[PDB]
């Protein structure tokens, strides 16, 4: 702390022992790591070469030292001094979202759980919303699970890791169509309410275990789809004011749609 300059996230390197990639590499350069004197496990994110790529990261540093939540991926400190930089958070051990839900036992991540962990994303995205942060990419494969069915929501800049028809042209530009609200599609901007759109369709990836969205439908087809009204079905056991829930995130019109402080208050009043 006696230091003029000071920096209360910079800490040193030595002090982490970085184990192999995460996620094979479909997640980009983000290690399991062991800070020692702590005994605890972390998920550390590295930057090589000179590069000028180096802007982004500070960009996502940067970020994620504003945010304070505990169903959001926090911020434990970094190194910046000398390469490689490295981001610092704290492992969730059972991974992203999307495969925890296809991999898990059902009698253990049975409904309750399913619906504890919907309402943990709803309050991370409350939280977003009153800090007026768009996330632009909210999907299971961007949402970690840890301990105990905590659930944080991250983003690991998935769009430019991923290979695949997660992500595709729409138009000459590049989203991921199935989480992408109509307006976002045609206009190509966001908003929080485009966010509450992800956030219905993250909802029924929840109910169906994991299940990719709009099944028997071409993707070249939803936008279209969307304007003639079709939505996805009710999954099987999915509770009916979930189910409103998902349809209410998904109105044409973003302005008919809840916030997302609207969306936890439905989870506390159901
Ligand atoms: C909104 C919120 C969910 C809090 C969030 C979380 C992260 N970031 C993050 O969750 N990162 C991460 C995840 C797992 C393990 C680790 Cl070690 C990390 Cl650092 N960002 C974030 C911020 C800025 C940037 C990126 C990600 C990605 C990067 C890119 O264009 O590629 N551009 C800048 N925004």
């Amino acid at each position: 702390p006696s230091s003029p300059n000071y920096d209360k996230w910079e800490m040193e390197r030595t002090d982490i022992t970085m184990k192999h990639k995460l996620g094979g590499g479909q997640y980009g350069e983000v290690y399991e790591g062991v800070w020692k004197k702590y005994s605890l496990t972390v998920a550390v994110k590295t930057l090589k070469e000179d590069t000028m790529e180096v802007e982004e990261f500070l960009k996502e540093a940067a970020v994620m030292k504003e945010i304070k939540h505990p169903n959001l991926v926090q911020l434990l400190g970094v190194c910046t001094r000398e390469p490689p930089f490295y981001i610092i958070t704290e492992f969730m051990t059972y991974g992203n979202l999307l495969d925890y839900l296809r991999e898990c036992n059902r009698q253990e991540v049975n409904a309750v759980v399913l619906l504890y962990m919907a309402t943990q994303i709803s309050s991370a995205m409350e939280y977003l919303e009153k800090k007026n942060f768009i996330h632009r990419d909210l999907a299971a494969r961007n949402c970690l699970v840890g301990e105990n069915h905590l659930v944080k929501v991250a983003d690991f800049g998935l769009s430019r890791l991923m290979t695949g028809d997660t992500y595709t042209a729409h138009a000459g530009a590049k989203f991921p169509i199935k989480w992408t609200a109509p307006e976002s599609l045609a206009y190509n901007k966001f908003s929080i309410k485009s966010d509450v759109w992800a956030f219905g369709v993250l909802l029924w990836e929840i109910a169906t275990y994991g299940m990719s969205p709009y099944p028997g439908i071409d993707l070249s087809q939803v936008y279209e789809l969307l304007e003639k009204d079709y939505r996805m079905e009710r999954p099987e056991g999915c509770p009916e004011k979930v189910y409103e829930l998902m349809r209410a995130c998904w109105q044409w019109n973003p302005s008919d749609r809840p916030s997302f402080a609207e969306i936890h208050q439905a989870f506390e009043t159901m």
